[PDB]
């Protein structure tokens, strides 16, 4: 039986482009084409891992500190880690230190050092230093030992996760997304957060925290993907939040990639118009950018959210020719690509792709 040639068009499913961006399919399947201590610099970020009795109590104090609008400038990691330790790992810090997630973080220069504190009076005791900013230490010491918060570590984390999906868009779009999502979860009877948390003041505090702190974002993403069973109401929210945040700030370039990929009866390949000499330079840079992205594996889809290096090179605007081919193919199927606009200079390439597609549809 000879070849039954069939044209199926672009990979609008998004499956193939996802595998390419997460390193599960090598880029050579579609495309073609050591740093030393004396040459490079690695910034180590030491994160104290405080083992403590009454981890619940300390977590309540941490929550109440955030509720009071306390701004942990760059000493938030230790306290935020205790929240994640208490909720996700239920106290077991040693199991966490063995995770593949910690190994990945050690790639980012993170160094987790355990520090045993038999008993700590308050949060001021968990930030020892003779030189650092003392405004926080005095503030944390000024915090009352009174229990005031209505929530727990789980709710704080699930609430924070709501900021992930639209974090990269801006403060207005993010907060509005949080508000809508809170209503969805509340109406469906999944979770109900404290009233005071939904105030503009409190939401702004959590927004500034999420936007500046890499670790809390990563740990939520870690929890959302690698939690396999025993899901709380909180775990469910977190998993849903992380799922929605997938490829946030990368959706446009991803659809461009989808439409420059062509599927036939033989398999998937790059669009012929993308294989011309005129565009080979753009494809080379694009492959290099995807390669840098794919090294992050299962964390690649949150690359723009986590502000990983090189992700700026994935803005579709940098690839007008590929965008043109992508839109050219899209328009042939009566479809359109959101956020993609081809200038007059590339319309000829755009029309060529359109005419090419409507030709192949036999």
């Amino acid at each position: 039986q000879d070849r039954t040639y069939r044209h199926h068009g672009p990979e609008v499913s998004g499956w193939f482009s996802e595998q390419l961006m997460t390193g599960k399919i090598p880029l050579t399947e579609v495309f073609v084409d050591p740093i030393t201590i004396i040459s490079g610099i690695v910034r180590q970020r030491v994160i104290p891992v405080y083992v403590v009795n009454d981890l619940e109590g300390i977590c309540q104090h941490i929550i109440q500190a955030f509720e009071a609008g306390v701004d942990f400038q760059d000493n938030a990691d230790s306290f935020l880690l205790l929240l994640c330790l208490h909720h996700a790992y239920q106290g077991d810090h040693r199991l966490f230190l063995k995770s593949d997630a910690v190994q990945y973080l050690e790639g980012h220069g993170f160094r987790f050092e355990v520090r045993e504190k038999e008993n700590v009076h308050r949060l001021d005791e968990l930030l020892p230093n003779v030189t650092g900013g003392k405004n926080l230490r005095r503030t944390l010491a000024a915090m009352p030992e009174e229990e005031t918060t209505e929530a727990n570590a789980g709710q704080f984390l699930s609430f924070a996760s709501l900021f992930l999906p639209k974090l990269v868009v801006g403060e207005k779009a993010c907060l509005e997304k949080v508000q809508r999502q809170i209503q969805v979860h509340a109406e469906q009877g999944l979770i109900q957060y404290p009233t005071s948390w939904q105030s503009v003041g409190h939401m702004m505090v959590i927004f500034r925290l999420m936007r500046t702190n890499f670790l809390i974002k990563f740990l939520l993403i870690h929890q959302g993907m690698h939690m396999v069973a025993g899901h709380d109401a909180n775990d469910t929210v977190i998993s849903n939040s992380v799922a929605q945040a997938r490829f946030s700030g990368l959706l446009i370039v991803k659809t461009v990639l989808d439409h420059i990929l062509q599927k036939t009866d033989l398999g998937v390949r790059l669009h012929p118009l993308a294989r011309t000499a005129k565009v080979k330079n753009e494809v080379s840079s694009f492959k290099a950018a995807l390669g840098s992205l794919a090294k992050h594996g299962e964390y690649a889809p949150f690359a723009r959210l986590l502000n990983l290096s090189g992700v700026n090179n994935l803005e579709h605007g940098l690839y007008p020719q590929l965008s043109a081919i992508a839109l050219g193919v899209a328009t042939a199927h009566g479809s359109t690509l959101a956020g993609v606009n081809v200038g007059e200079q590339y319309q000829q390439l755009r029309e060529a792709a359109t005419e090419a597609e409507k030709q192949l549809q036999q």
